């Protein structure tokens, strides 16, 4: 894996930004895309774009082709049995949104426990307080350990007989925890529940095989995987999506509409109401094609060298508290004792270097962390240690820099 | 307005296809895009792509000032009073659910009326079909007359007082009949009903203003009208908007998020839940930029020529038959008496001519016209006469053609 060679594929990465060169490490908030990707998207436009299915002309049936061959690299890539499993939607938000409508309102009654975690991102916490709520059934939540990851002893405490759905994050976005997903997939399965994973964060960076998780439903997002936005994939156990009902109703997902009554194509298509996303999954495809040719585990082991080297080099910081535990992914949110993140965010832009500042969508986390905000630095397959190293002294400059405003505004008063 | 200049901005129109010069007429299922959209998406991916709001980075800042400010192109390009009221959705078919979902299903009970009309596509059926189902309300369609339009006195006659609800297309992408939606309007909230306007045919193609239509809400697709597949926008009066629940939960909706309960933003990023569609928003911005310096009015009298050429030309052929009013947008569709218009297609596609077969996602519509498809030939600014011939030229030989196959095949039998 030659780091030099990836960089010159994403032509974004080569500019400067306040008269620095840019250091992007802002991938956990979206990733940047590979010129294969963006020239798939442009010979779409140029070559063959045609609204899809029922193929009558030459065009319709290159775009048709298209859409469908990259729903195959998508089952491919996650290890799906079937495309019938695998629905294009606009992101991991709607299709976790689309499991809490079609199977949760379906199936809760008062009693029935839905189970999560306090580091939830939002995408995967409201949903469900929406479902419990229409249906008079409980929501819980799993504890964490200390270091931010979860037991499986506090797994089997939480989840019961009356558990329906566990849903949990893969990866998080804030403390980049990996959480032990096949062996929670057996500990709801035991007490009569589905699983629902959230693997916005993980499918970017590492292998996924649902085969091998056993999760019931796995929401993911292009954007973070150098695919084009406004695009995502629900992938469910067939005989779960068989039973559920449309999350939305249009042309293209019915067989016959009478004036009252309408049935349902099979799957996929059934889950994918009008015109769909077809640019942007034909380009997921293309992210898809360029990320395995990279290889996934190529991937994770250059984002676990960059975390190692990361919170080492954190750790020579003083003032500085990292959140999450010792064992990651290729991310890192922390902050510097005494300066809002916020500021320290600001201040790294000036030298050119993107991270984030806020709650990451995870305000419960937030509380648990025992603060209100905190900046994020997120790695991918393109960021390198020179620009770990650029952020620790800049973090350092920006700590010196705000102790002296202080010494200095207090030499004032 | 010169067709030529405009031609030259879509590069997919110059190629063959089967050996001749492509003619595409099928625009209705989707439009082609000029160099401007394409280029638009192409800078964005090169130059400026991040995660919006919240801004800290400097490409974060651009990214979103992009996709705010196409929000304010769409706003100015429906003459919207507020952005406020723009909602960024994947398409006309999930604006039209957005509604079902969260107005419909709010405020529907026993005895209260839906109004649509038999012309309407699936997407402006079944989500009132489903939230009709699910509050026990009453479904009603306002009759056609014979040459597919609409009276104002059938309109008068079907909506009562306990009609709550009118939804209409603008422009019936079969027929090509534009309602007279201003003047339901009236009859609408004269008693004491919201009207929705399906506007996924009309936007592209002629001038929109929602002031003047006085329509409750208005849904449309970018695919339509130039500008990139999986978005669109619903437009909403915001007094009906700020009363109006999400359709789906996660990030970036919300204001405040505990344990259990959560509290929503302020318009209209309420309905814009997780990661939105960056590059596609901002590319339909484009799209309006590049559409209004042509001019929606210069764009109309166009297609208002190309339809008045084609039915006259129609009418030069034996044995066709062409379905709606002489008054009518830039389609035509129709039938050949002995042909299937599924082997229309095919034949035509041989001579390089893309037009569609099939029901066009209208079924009650089809029956209506005692017919079980139909083929369509649709028109927009890139079109002209020459191609109008070759399609009649096309029709005629196609006509020769099949009535050869069968003459020789009973000199056979
Ligand atoms: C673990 C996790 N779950 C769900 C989401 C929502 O994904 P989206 O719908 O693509 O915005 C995210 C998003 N969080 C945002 C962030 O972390 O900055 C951008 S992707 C996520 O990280
Ligand atoms: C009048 C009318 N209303 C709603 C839709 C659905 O729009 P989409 O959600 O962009 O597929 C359409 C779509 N009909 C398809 C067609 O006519 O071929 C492509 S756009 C439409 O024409």
């Amino acid at each position: 894996m030659n780091i030099t060679d990836i960089r010159e594929q994403f032509p974004i990465l080569h500019q400067q930004v306040n008269g620095h060169d840019l250091v992007y490490l802002d991938s956990a908030a979206t990733s940047q895309k590979p010129r294969a990707v963006i020239e798939t998207l442009d010979k779409y436009y140029n070559q063959y774009n045609s609204n899809v299915h029922r193929g009558v002309h030459t065009l319709g049936t290159r775009a048709t082709d298209g859409y469908e061959g990259a729903r195959e690299k998508v089952r491919k890539f996650i290890n799906a049995k079937s495309m019938a499993e695998i629905i294009f939607t606009k992101g991991t938000t709607t299709s976790l949104n689309m499991v809490a409508l079609s199977y949760a309102r379906a199936n809760l009654k008062p009693g029935d426990e839905v189970v999560i975690t306090y580091m939830e991102h939002h995408a995967n916490i409201i949903p469900w307080q929406q479902a419990v709520k229409a249906t008079g059934a409980t929501l819980k939540y799993i504890p964490l350990q200390e270091d931010g990851t979860i037991s499986l002893e506090d797994v089997r405490e939480t989840v019961t007989s009356n558990t329906k759905i566990v849903a949990v994050s893969h990866v998080s976005n804030v403390l980049g925890t990996v959480n032990p997903i096949k062996e929670m997939a057996k500990i709801a399965h035991d007490n009569g529940a589905v699983i629902v994973v959230d693997g916005a964060q993980s499918t970017p960076h590492m292998k996924i095989d649902v085969q091998d998780l056993d999760c019931d439903f796995f929401a993911l997002s292009s954007h973070k995987m150098c695919g084009p936005t406004g695009v995502g994939v629900l992938y469910g156990k067939k005989a779960l999506l068989e039973n559920m009902e449309p999350a939305e109703f249009g042309g293209e997902m019915i067989d016959f509409v009478g004036l009252y009554e309408s049935t349902w194509k099979e799957l996929p298509w059934k889950f994918e109401a009008g015109t769909p996303i077809i640019a942007g999954a034909i380009g997921l495809g293309a992210a898809i094609d360029f990320l395995e040719e990279i290889g996934l585990d190529e991937i994770s082991r250059h984002e676990h060298k960059l975390a190692a080297y990361a919170l080492e080099r954190f750790r020579q910081l003083d003032g500085v508290t990292v959140y999450g535990p010792e064992e990651r992914a290729g991310l890192v949110t922390f902050n510097l004792d005494d300066v809002h993140p916020h500021d320290v965010a600001t201040v790294l832009d000036a030298e050119g270097i993107a991270v984030r500042a806020g709650h990451h969508c995870a305000q419960p986390l937030m509380k648990w962390l025992d603060v209100t905000a905190t900046a994020r630095a997120s790695f991918y397959l393109y960021n390198t240690e020179e620009e770990i190293d650029k952020l620790v002294e800049a973090l350092q400059k920006t700590k010196e820099y705000f102790t002296n405003v202080f010494v200095d505004l207090e030499h004032h008063h």
